[PDB]
């Protein structure tokens, strides 16, 4: 209603973003401490295990 | 990846050639300690067997 309040878009919006973001980092700092793009089979799972196999 | 942390293969190819000059180095070690070059039966087989019979 541009003057509720109770609720607002902004908000909501700014934290989906956010969330976005953190996510992102969740994944570099996953790859920094494990030193590969593939580290377990939720990163790719056809070439997680084909690099098991070989 | 030429920024990977696990592996490197420059080390691995400088490995095999420093293992191919030890293996060198042995073959002209025992030449020098025998004093010839077909000393048993490995270097040369027929050659050996031929000076035996000889």
């Amino acid at each position: 209603a541009l003057n509720s309040i109770n609720t607002n878009a902004g908000a909501m919006i700014a934290l989906q973003n956010l969330n976005g973001t953190n996510s992102e980092l969740t994944t570099v700092q996953q790859r920094i401490n494990t030193g590969k793009k593939i580290a377990s089979a939720k990163d790719n799972g056809a070439i997680w295990a084909t690099a098991k196999n070989q």
